[PDB]
């Protein structure tokens, strides 16, 4: 029995290209046919390029 | 580009269930065809049933 809780997600900004953390069920609602940036990120801490990646 | 990190997998001892975090690497050296215990885990952390779940 096994479960993925977290999945980490590129930033495309091509002056970005930082990971982010999103749970799962996040994760499960992006749609992976089109770019994703940090600001379609639902964690308010961490959807702006200009944040740092979290530690 | 997405990235799988860590992975929970439990432990299929009827009497512990408890739920360990591997890396992904190590769950990806896992054989699902076969039961799962704590004493598997490469993380002595968390290698037995008696030790409660990581927080
Ligand atoms: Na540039
Ligand atoms: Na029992
Ligand atoms: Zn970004
Ligand atoms: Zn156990």
């Amino acid at each position: 029995n096994m479960y993925v809780n977290k999945v980490w997600v590129q930033c495309e900004n091509e002056n970005c290209l930082k990971w982010r953390l999103l749970s799962s069920e996040d994760s499960a609602k992006v749609d992976h046919d089109e770019p994703w940036y940090c600001f379609m990120n639902t964690d308010s801490r961490y959807n702006n390029c200009s944040i740092s990646e979290e530690d």
